[PDB]
């Protein structure tokens, strides 16, 4: 009666910020319960350790009301089955929201709305009666998304608040002997809530595992683990301390061993009963021991060395009560003098934000996935990963732990929408709800040596909440430091300067928190911490603009020691045509309101785990190696800090123009933090007339366990000289045949003509033989289909007058029109001479004048001349160059240039120039939104069909004009155009990405010459 | 002004104030104190409370405070009476110049403790000079070197008046009454008077 | 009935470190809410504030189960009349104990013993209706040792923790013109109990 619905609801749990939980069991690191050392030992699987994840029952209600109160009781009728663990979103049951900033509900804290979405869930199962009779019996879900109400067998047990955390009940006075049934009401909204406002897709329901737990009653309760080491390393002391719970005997006794794999290295026992601690005494009930270590191997990113450690309670006879384990690492983690240190080395954070996110299963996280991304992120020169925003899945820790990745563990609260946003992190009534979500986290996991960094949160401002926090890790553990970037980056409540995508050279002054550049931010009167930026370099769409200058400027200050590219995956989720077609959905896709669209997009990689071209810049930048050349010998420098270059190989080659003449292979034998010198053989003085380049590449002979044998891991590439061609055309033996209709000029030349429309000034069509070969004209282009950083929103709502976008379209670029202002044709000696001039104006403002000559030899080469101008008081275009319809469509793609992948003016470092041949579709990069893409850049030879072009440029090649592109808001619904589309630019601006809600594109990048020159020729075999 | 929590009998005596799972409990303690009396002049340090170990949780709220009232300085004894969550040595009961090691939260002379290595703070006694009965004996030494060392400011006796009760006889005869008297168990009999003054206020 | 005890004393709030009140107002500064400047400036006294100091009714239980379910409706016959504020050992009900150290009860938090002395206070009151149309009433105990449920007029209203600290809550909604009802159950040992070990006498 008391159990039932009526009375539980009466309370309204859920709306009080006062109640975070009820019968809720104490936090802690993982436990197993083995009852076999060995096991434990091994790590195999334990029995009183039990799955429930499966096939259960699932109903849906628009609200808690709404349950019927023989739910309890029996099951549905009308009761679905469904697995579990998941989101009922995904299920169709309702609406995913993706909302940023903006809270899904009213904000009247710590009121939800009345419509709130109930997900009952319901589980029928067995016991065997043997954990009936002993010990103890507790179940465990390691995620229940946002709150919850719980029954068993008809009784009520308990409630939990905080999606990203465990929650246990003791089970052991419900349960009975077979058939038991369980009952979770799960809500939407919650008080827990307000604290949960994350960019991310707003989803629901039991998403993360659900286990039982027999442990025995006189049980370990909790264990720490703790690395101390002399002043080299050279010797260390572990130090463990149990807790354990049940009545208290003498006899009993703890052992703690350390294993090194098959080799016990240390092992000590001791029974209950610590030091004094006070007027008091001390813990009867906790013992520490303390296990020395000679010539300990440490663990790093660099080489996760691991060892193994079990607990074991027994007693003194010898007879065993309970194990528990976990693996162990041997690093210290300081900040000394401004600097992080690791092992006493001064890192270098090469990281990446992530979050726990499926294309299919929304935020259900497995084994499978997480380890692609791993491997992913280890094979693009990661090193680290920051939790945003909320803590892990717990599998993760282990798989940094093994595969060696730094990792920044993070309280699951953001408040980002409040008003300011330190409403409530600066109110004492919330602080014991934000009090648990720290402290929680700690406890669960301060035993993986891969989380180095706590962290308090995301975006909540800066409140005194945070400073108790701060305070209180400090205290309870201070093996690590604590960041927060909340309210400045710079607060007392933090040890880092953690901004947030604050520029290199660049300050933003913002009122209240301005955001510095960053190598000013270090220097600022008595600042003397060091810098890690916990969000930089927004992946949105084509970005990543931008993102060697931080390399750059991170290598120069010691104190600047990394950061966070935000972020890793796009958040975007699949959905189906009629066809059963499935395609990328984002914000808005599911008729969700409000929501922030395409936001949720910042990867690195696609959904899929696709990568986008980013990537590779990326990974570049990141490399662990570091090139110089000086004359004929190469300077190799290692940024790793412990390990040895044991697996490198290093192939260097030469090649003019493409054409390789000398290539050659080292081995690489550099120590962490060392210089190789690399003496070449002497290099071919090729007479022929070209570029030489040099180029060298790192590979990885062996496999690793993250990555394939001969993995590239560092590469790059030098000018060694330049032929310039002196020679000249041979005579032809004919020259261009010039007619004159009213409506045209008109060139011919064997099979070949040219036409030229007199009233438009274009190069209207050719044909080679009586084939046509443009479906449009040859024309200026000075836009571009605006990239998601030309765009420059954060939020739906708020549009930019300044974004570039914006900016252009004022301006009328997009609109401008085309005015011949001259057209005139020539009889040369050995040639035809076309000259134009065309002006682009809009509402009687000229912005540009383009003036070209065309010229048609005898060989039946194009050459084109085309000369800019640009008005000072227009907005820097886009891009400068011409385009034009192919009628052709071929497969390949073939140039020299720079490649393979799709480049940027201000991204394209990784990029290296050869010769390139790829199929078509490969020119197209299919960003979800899509937008201008597959630009490539320093080309000076072109091929594609019967043509031929050449001079210095970049270009694009695809099937979608850039309207099209502008026009279209999903990668689905874009439909080959009937050619080939080609934009050949002169000059292009720079893509940016510093964020995406500004203009980040730098001045260097920017077309503000006011003149532009370029030239091409263009032919045919 | 002092936080309402003392956790003197647990064992050891911080198990609770180390403990998150109180931390909420311990927090409305002294959040709600000092949205209360803030804004009197008279309140010149904030306490954290009494007898209740160190613990985090102490920590935490004594940072707490710190951002919110930085106007005044927070003391707090327990686990030592100079631990990171004071801003002020205040031991209760160390002498002049004798030093009570006990171990783990020994007691050093209050002019020794002053000059401990890296010590800088000022050193007020929270308690002193213990009052109960027939006593007071040595209070003397405590003012001469209360005066003489700049960094010794003073401390605060223990304590003002007698926690005595008033019984009556069969002849209805008021009697002061101390623990036990009520047959209530278990009881510390005299220990609640200690006062320089009777429970009338009259003087001792 | 959901007001009824057995369902409100179904929680067992004072046996749980995590719930300290329920429904009580944020804590401030001392106000008056005078509606006159030179009142307030000269330290007046306010009329929208008002003492319920007085006689009162109380009872006394040796556990709050033994608490009757009418206590919500009607006052009882064996009330005694008494003076509010004040101390029930103070008054015959039960012994003051004068322990210093070691608790009064066991320990095992956050469990408090299953005999807890129990006082039901009970008093009834007016209201002027001038109050009852616009603003906003609220009642204040400046001090309750050690735990305590709330009624008015029937109706379940909150749950309180500290005994040094204030409690506040708002009346508003369950007044009525004229006369009501207040039944306040005080409980000894509550988890806040673990808290308020000062050698001293315990009442
Ligand atoms: C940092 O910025 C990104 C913007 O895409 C997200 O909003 C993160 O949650 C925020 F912390
Ligand atoms: C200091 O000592 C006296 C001893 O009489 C009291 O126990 C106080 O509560 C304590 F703080
Ligand atoms: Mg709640
Ligand atoms: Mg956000
Ligand atoms: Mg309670
Ligand atoms: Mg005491
Ligand atoms: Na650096
Ligand atoms: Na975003
Ligand atoms: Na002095
Ligand atoms: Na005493």
């Amino acid at each position: 009666i008391t159990d039932s619905l009526a009375v539980v609801l009466q309370r309204r749990d859920w709306e009080n910020p006062g109640v975070t939980q009820l019968n809720r069991l104490a936090a802690h690191p993982p436990f197993a319960s083995w009852r076999n050392s060995e096991e434990a030992r091994t790590d195999r699987p334990s029995q009183q350790l039990r799955s429930l994840n499966g096939e259960w029952r699932f109903a849906w209600f628009p609200a808690p009301e709404a349950v019927p109160e023989s739910w309890l009781e029996c099951d549905l009728p009308e009761a679905d089955t469904v697995v579990v663990p998941s989101n009922w979103q995904m299920h169709g049951y309702d609406a995913p929201i993706y909302t940023n900033v903006t809270y899904p509900i009213t904000v009247n804290p710590p009121f939800v709305p009345t419509e709130n979405p109930t997900g009952c869930y319901s589980l029928t199962f067995n016991v065997d009666e043997s954990w009936l009779q002993e010990g103890q019996t507790r179940i465990i879900f390691d995620g229940v998304n946002s709150a919850f109400h719980l029954w068993c067998n008809g009784r009520w047990v308990g409630y939990g608040q905080d999606s990203r955390l465990p929650s246990e009940f003791d089970l052991s006075a419900f349960l009975r002997a077979g058939e038991n049934r369980l009952a979770v009401m799960v809500l939407r909204w919650s008080d827990g809530s307000y604290l949960e406002d994350q960019d991310m897709w707003r989803m629901s329901g039991i998403f993360r595992d659900v286990s039982l737990l027999h442990k025995p009653t006189t049980q370990i309760s909790d264990f720490h683990v703790a690395t101390r080491f002399n002043d080299d390393f050279s010797r260390a002391v572990l130090e463990a301390e149990v807790q354990m719970c049940g009545e208290l005997r003498d006899y009993l006794r703890v052992t703690v061993s350390l294993w090194q794999g098959e080799t016990q290295v240390a092992s000590g026992t001791a029974p209950f009963g610590g030091e004094i601690i006070d007027e008091r005494g001390g813990y009867a009930d906790r013992v520490t021991l303390r296990l020395n270590v000679e010539n300990p191997k440490l663990w790093s990113a660099e080489i996760p060395n691991l060892y193994r450690a079990v607990v074991e309670l027994h007693t003194a006879d010898g007879t065993l009560i309970e194990a528990e384990a976990c693996d162990v690492g041997f690093r210290e983690v300081r900040i000394e003098n401004g600097l992080l240190l690791l092992n006493g080395k001064p890192l270098l954070i090469r990281g990446v934000n992530r979050h726990e996110h499926h294309p299919l299963h929304g935020q259900v996280m497995d084994e499978q996935t997480m380890v692609q991304d791993i491997l992913l992120m280890k094979q693009n020169n990661f090193n680290a990963v920051r939790c945003s925003h909320y803590p892990n899945h717990p599998l993760w820790y282990t798989l940094c732990d093994r595969y060696g990745l730094y990792v920044v563990d993070e309280a699951n609260i953001e408040t980002h929408g409040m008003v300011p946003m330190n409403r409530l992190t600066d109110d004492p009534r919330w602080l014991p709800a934000m009090s648990e979500r720290v402290t929680r986290m700690v406890q669960r996991d301060r035993n993986h040596p891969s989380v180095i960094i706590w962290s308090l949160g995301n975006e909540s401002g800066h409140g005194a909440n945070h400073d108790a926090l701060y305070r209180w890790i400090k205290s309870v553990d201070p093996s690590r430091p604590v960041q927060y970037e909340g309210g400045g980056a710079d607060t007392t409540a933090t040890d880092i300067i953690c901004p947030m995508y604050a520029r290199v050279d660049e300050d933003q002054p913002f009122p209240a928190v301005p955001k510095w550049s960053i190598k000013k931010w270090l220097s600022l009167p008595g600042e003397t911490r060091p810098l890690i930026l916990c969000e930089y370099a927004h992946a949105m769409g084509n970005s990543l603009g931008g993102f060697a200058k931080y390399w750059q400027a991170f290598r120069q200050y010691p104190r600047l020691q990394g950061g966070f590219v935000w972020d890793w995956v796009d958040q975007s989720l699949i959905k189906y045509d009629e066809n059963g077609n499935p395609w990328s959905a984002y914000g808005g896709d599911f008729g969700d309101t409000p929501n922030d669209r395409q936001f949720c997009m910042n990867g690195l990689v696609f959904a899929d785990r696709t990568p986008h071209p980013a990537l590779t810049e990326a990974k570049h930048q990141q490399q662990f190696f570091q090139f110089r050349l000086s004359g004929q010998t190469i300077e190799v420098t290692s940024e790793y800090l412990f390990r040895h270059s044991d697996n490198e190989l290093l192939h260097w080659m030469v090649a003019l123009d493409g054409k390789p003449l000398a290539s050659g292979e080292v081995p690489l034998d550099v120590a962490p933090q060392g210089k190789q010198l690399i003496e070449l053989p002497e290099l071919p003085q090729p007479e022929s007339a070209g570029q030489l380049w040099l180029t060298v590449r790192v590979v990885q002979p062996n496999a690793t366990a993250w990555s394939e044998a001969g993995h590239i891991s560092a590469w790059q590439q030098w000018r060694l000289a330049e032929n310039l061609s002196v020679t000249l055309p041979a005579a032809s033996h004919a020259i261009p045949h010039l007619t004159t209709s009213e409506m045209d000029f008109c060139i011919e030349l064997g099979n070949k003509r040219w036409q030229f429309n007199r009233q438009s000034g274009f190069l209207s069509q050719m044909w080679i033989g009586d084939k046509k070969q443009l479906l449009t004209p040859l024309r200026d282009q000075f836009t571009r289909a605006p990239l998601d950083n030309d765009i420059g929103v954060s939020e739906a709502t708020r549009i930019d007058p300044n974004a570039w976008v914006e900016r252009w379209k004022a301006a009328g670029h997009y609109q401008a029109e085309a005015a011949l202002l001259q057209c005139t044709a020539d009889t040369l000696a050995d040639a035809v001479l076309i000259t134009t001039a065309h002006a682009w104006q809009h509402q009687g403002k000229t912005l540009f004048i383009s003036r070209k000559t065309y010229r048609i030899d005898g060989s039946g080469q194009m050459a084109i001349t085309v000369d800019v101008e640009v008005a000072s008081d227009t907005p820097h275009p886009a891009r400068i160059g011409l385009n034009c319809q192919l009628a052709q469509v071929a497969e390949r793609v073939n140039w020299l240039g720079l490649g393979p992948q799709e480049n940027y003016p201000d991204r394209l470092t990784a990029a290296c120039f050869d010769r390139w041949d790829l199929p078509l579709s490969d020119m197209y990069t299919p960003y979800v939104f899509p937008s201008e893409n597959g630009l490539r850049c320093g080309t000076r030879e072109l091929n594609y069909g019967p043509h031929q072009w050449r001079g210095d440029f970049q270009f694009n090649i695809s099937r979608y004009s850039q309207q099209q592109l502008m026009e279209t808001s999903h990668r689905h619904l874009l439909h080959a155009e009937e050619g080939t589309w080609l934009n050949i630019d002169g000059f292009h601006m720079g893509i940016g990405g510093d964020d995406s809600w500004s203009p980040s594109v730098s001045a260097e990048f920017q077309l503000s010459a006011g003149r532009y020159h370029y030239q091409l020729v263009w032919c045919q075999k």
